[PDB]
């Protein structure tokens, strides 16, 4: 009856900005959840990089790769939005730095390099997610092409709930061992791109790890986070948005507001 | 406290048969490892043919060779223990069949022929392994000469850990593409020489792919395997053994027992 209220405010927010909002949120201390369109598909945009970095750390743990192995790509032309990979291009990067770059700055060259050499492309990235029991997620395209966000299109999408479930598995569950999870968590905590999204919805003295996506068409953007409040157990929050026209800008405030509503609801 | 125990059992087994046992094992599902003498050198014996097979499939993937190209050797005197190459000698074999034969029956002529025409000799075979980041392994002689297994001699040796690492890279990693890997895995699954070694250490309904070697001096024999349990992730097990006196026979039961101990330990 007050979880119907939260759904009502999400409705009004989607109506206000003429688009579609999907939310899932879990309070891991109590198990209360809140969903709105939590089983509908949204474009992932850059948000899959947060899982991609998890996959790299999993192959480190499986001893297939070394976190300090050097990765050299002097010959490569770098994708648009490659801030870190551009500045390291003379000297190569460690695997760990390239992986955190893909996550903490949404670096496209970093993503594509890791996917081509280590993960088996978008198919391998999808298979990774199947392996932790995520049945929704699908990655079909490489980093620059998967941000088209065309209404009705199911390529490169998941659901809010599935992103939440997977983040909860990787950041708080048992896919990664204690040491490798701590690195994953720290990677998420140092993300640089999410200050106006889920982070903006919470008190400054809480600790937030997140990954954003911004498709740059159809006002499509998203954010997922693990949240550590003071003296309580972790929350998981996952917000996906799209808008009607190709030319619509995304809305960070709509995300932060949906996040705020979702946190109240799981409380 | 229970990983020291596993080391203790390996000790007793080496003392029991008066020789030296080297073990490395990975559980890819958890990343737990187990080593005993895992950084000591042991003779490879025929066990390098499993990597030689991988090398051939890599040049197939590079389209340097065709898997169905005919390989003709009417002119040649065959090495001792060439069961498959002897039976095809009149008509030649496909590259792929020669390669699988080298692996599944430990065919010496097949090995030597491939190394002499396609892989650039013991030097080329060693360089192959450097190319996947295996820095230990060295092949110095051709197929029959490398089986002398002389105590203290470092020619034609590797370490349990390095063999384990490389198998994991080749059989489960991303040196081979999805299609070519599956062939490699099938080759390994149908090995015929390994029934009394690692295979004997595991429940019948698990799937096992392996490659053995038997130097036939100094009781030196070994086996490495990729292991697929029902409803768990792959294991990698690598067991090397040596004995004191020239005339000592190898012990398949010691291998199977070391394997059994190693599997429990990574669990
Ligand atoms: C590589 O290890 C190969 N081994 C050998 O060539 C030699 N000895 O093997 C004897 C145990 C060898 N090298 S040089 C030499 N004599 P020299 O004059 O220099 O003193 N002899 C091949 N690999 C293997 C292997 O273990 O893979 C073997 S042992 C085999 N067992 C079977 C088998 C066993 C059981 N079952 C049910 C079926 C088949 C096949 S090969 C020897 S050849
Ligand atoms: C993934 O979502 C995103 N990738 C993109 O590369 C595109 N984003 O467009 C911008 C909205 C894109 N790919 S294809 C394309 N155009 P085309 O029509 O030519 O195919 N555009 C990467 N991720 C993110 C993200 O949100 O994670 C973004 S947004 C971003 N902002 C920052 C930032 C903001 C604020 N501060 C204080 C610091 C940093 C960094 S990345 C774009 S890149
Ligand atoms: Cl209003
Ligand atoms: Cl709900
Ligand atoms: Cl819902
Ligand atoms: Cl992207
Ligand atoms: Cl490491
Ligand atoms: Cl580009
Ligand atoms: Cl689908
Ligand atoms: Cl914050
Ligand atoms: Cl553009
Ligand atoms: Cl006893
Ligand atoms: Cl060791
Ligand atoms: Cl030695
Ligand atoms: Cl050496
Ligand atoms: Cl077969
Ligand atoms: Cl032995
Ligand atoms: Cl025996
Ligand atoms: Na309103």
């Amino acid at each position: 009856n007050k979880s119907d209220a939260a759904a009502k405010q999400i409705k009004k927010l989607e109506e206000d900005f003429d688009g579609r909002i999907g939310v899932f949120a879990i309070d891991t201390g109590s198990g209360n959840t809140f969903g709105y369109r939590s089983d509908e598909r949204f474009p992932l945009c850059s948000s899959f990089k947060g899982f991609l970095a998890a996959a790299v750390l999993e192959r480190v743990q499986q001893k297939k790769l070394d976190i300090n192995q050097k990765v050299k790509y002097e010959s490569r032309d770098l994708e648009y939005h490659s801030p870190i990979t551009t500045k390291y291009k003379g000297s190569g990067m460690t695997l760990g730095d390239m992986a955190s770059a893909a996550l903490q700055y949404s670096d496209n060259g970093a993503t594509n390099i890791i996917m081509e050499r280590f993960l088996g492309g978008p198919e391998g990235m999808t298979k990774f997610m199947r392996s932790i029991g995520d049945n929704e997620f699908r990655l079909d395209r490489w980093a620059l092409e998967l941000n088209t966000a065309i209404p009705g299109d199911k390529r490169d999408t998941s659901t809010p709930k599935a992103v939440a479930n997977s983040l909860n598995k990787l950041a708080l569950g048992n896919v990664l061992n204690a040491k490798v999870k701590a690195i994953y968590q720290n990677w998420l905590k140092g993300n640089t791109t999410g200050d106006a999204r889920i982070r903006a919805s919470v008190p400054a003295d809480w600790v937030v790890g997140d990954k954003t996506g911004s498709c740059g068409a159809y006002g499509t953007a998203n954010d997922y986070a693990v949240i550590w409040p003071k003296n309580r157990a972790p929350l998981i929050v996952s917000i996906y948005t799209t808008r009607k026209s190709k030319d619509d800008k995304h809305s960070d405030k709509t995300i932060a507001e949906a996040s705020r509503i979702a946190i109240q609801a799981i409380d």
